[PDB]
């Protein structure tokens, strides 16, 4: 299969040829999306959510798919992103494997999966595909565009390329571009996959594939997403309660393997490579002829208000990167609320510490309403 | 060669039947060591140095091996560990592959390398072997025992099991036992090696072997031995200078360059054994176990100690060095605890001699 599509997924076909930033174009492509909450008469209460690398469009549960979403505590009736007030639209990023066209999808020209024939993917492509999706749904201007992690990059690209499409912006643990450490981490993750003989140069298809490499990729990621101190605090030196050479012995090891399995079981290796690479290549200030680099690009955006948050313990996208986003948007006239979160959950905080990330989001949206 | 032995290495043979903590024994085994500086007539100026996992006995350059040592700036005439004052004895840890008996060494019973038949290794074994080495050299009491990183664990095990062997102690970024984060990191490092098809269940032969896996192990280590913040402010997003999904950034080339140097001089199996030993050690299990780790520390007989750690160390967090200082102090030792404000993280004791050297020099000046 290689594609893991939520049962209530809906799709917007990307008409004819969808040109990709680094060359080539996609034909017969589509974007999977899901909505939560009612769109009002003026169609001015829509909120687009661009996800992290591993997410899908099922941000929250619904009657037609009661399974909890990846942001179940953040999106819903009476929640931080209140669906009683907003029409939330969440899209699976182009290049992914949860419904939107990606490497695991069928190429109409061959009848087979794209695999590594998929055009190099750029954050800008994800943004452009999301913009088309919102417009295809009859929305000309979003009340807000929300982006977290990789989605924070996608959101900035959308604001720079489609300035009239969003009134406000919520940026959670994002960045204008990747710094060396995070690049090194993703490099090792991709290495774990490419070093697995099961990858077969991307032609694993229905075989087991580089499952070993995927597990490791996820473990390395998880270890970098939350503070070392929190890890020591959550597991200590506790041995596995389950009680043959050099195998796992500590609960922390069992914990990592358990979650690594779930990821490896629901993600396409090639899709992972493309998305990971896109994160390393994105650079908001790199082109267009405007000048000033990233700060300049942020200043030229047209959002009226913005909420920018980051975790003090985040080592993937350090707090300073979120502050840079806030400063640039403010330099351009936006009314920006910046909030550093004192959480031990690092980069994963926007997902696992909604107790802390939620209230500020609710506060901001109450002003936008 | 399976072993990477410094040319000026000397050896002390371990008694046949040397008992390993987790079972089994060693026969025809030995410990490789090197010395720097002269021992005085009274034999009261000896300083033992227990190294980090990747080190060897060549702490500094010498006439019979001018190659720079792993602690070149720390050990020598007029340096922090002044060889004009001390007879420095540095030993290669048991289980390593730089001279001391380990997985890559020849098992006298078979005439072939031990490979995975080497008995499971414990920090306590490294300590016992080092203790035998010191005594074999006719030294009844060291002026000081220095331990860094893994060596910090080894040194504590030595102080606990052989209390009359050392007068003072210098503990650099050590711990009484490993915390979860470091265990997870080492687990992944070992995984990178065992996942490499070239490992062959430890029966790899001459030529590469699980080289790619060894490279990954070292890269993951380097990425955790230093502050993530320090990384971002050293390479930026510069691409590789020399012209699917391969490396592109200078930070990647840097990691690969240094990782290869490691893979070229370390035995995979030896690495696995040493790494595992670090996860298994718990100073609290010793001496009846009364009072756990703090109790063991208080029961030690050192008179003075210098305990240092890096504020940015995430493998052996500062709290662990504070624990060592408190335990030793609670037991009567005159302890000097110094948190170092450095961005070098765990590797600080190796790369930031500017901040680690003065304190060590001052402490030893008092011990002199």
């Amino acid at each position: 299969m290689r594609e893991f599509i939520p049962p209530a997924s809906r799709f917007i076909e990307l008409p004819d040829g969808f040109a990709m930033r680094r060359g080539g174009a996609l034909y017969g492509a589509r974007i999977a999306y899901e909505t939560f909450g009612s769109l009002n008469a003026a169609r001015d209460n829509a909120v687009l959510v661009l996800t992290a690398l591993s997410g899908d469009a099922h941000a929250a549960s619904r009657p037609d798919d009661p399974t909890p979403g990846w942001w179940e505590a953040m999106v819903g009736p009476g929640k931080p992103v209140d669906t009683d007030l907003w029409h939330v639209i969440c899209v699976n990023s182009l290049g992914s494997c949860k419904g939107s066209t990606g490497p695991a999808s069928t190429d109409p020209r061959t009848g087979e999966p794209y695999r590594l024939s998929f055009p190099e993917l750029s954050i800008e492509d994800i943004a452009d595909a999301a913009a088309h999706t919102v417009r295809a749904l009859g929305i000309s201007r979003l009340a807000c565009v929300v982006g977290a992690s990789m989605g924070g990059m996608s959101a900035l690209a959308l604001l720079a390329r489609h300035p009239e499409l969003a009134r406000t912006h919520i940026s959670l643990s994002g960045a204008v571009h990747a710094l060396p450490f995070s690049i090194a981490v993703r490099s090792l993750q991709r290495e774990a996959i490419r070093s697995d003989p099961g990858w077969l140069q991307g032609h694993y298809d229905e075989g087991e594939g580089p499952r070993r490499g995927m597990l490791t990729a996820r473990k390395l990621g998880m270890m970098t997403y939350r503070s070392a101190q929190e890890w020591d605090c959550r597991f200590g030196r506790t041995r596995i309660g389950e009680r043959g050479r050099f195998g796992p012995e500590f609960e922390v090891e069992s914990y990592l393997d358990f979650h690594a399995q779930r990821f490896a079981d629901r993600f396409d290796p090639n899709s992972y490579l493309y998305l990971s690479h896109a994160m390393d290549q994105f650079d908001l200030g790199d082109g267009g002829g405007g000048g000033g680099g990233a700060p300049g690009a942020l200043s030229r955006m047209r959002v009226e208000r913005a909420l920018v948050m980051g975790a003090r313990t985040d080592i993937l996208f350090p707090l300073s990167q979120q502050q840079e986003i806030a400063d640039g948007l403010s330099a351009g006239g936006a009314d920006v609320s910046f909030l550093p979160v004192d959480t031990p959950a690092g980069h994963d905080a926007f997902l696992v510490d909604i107790e802390r990330f939620g209230p500020p989001v609710a506060k901001f949206l109450a002003i936008v309403a």
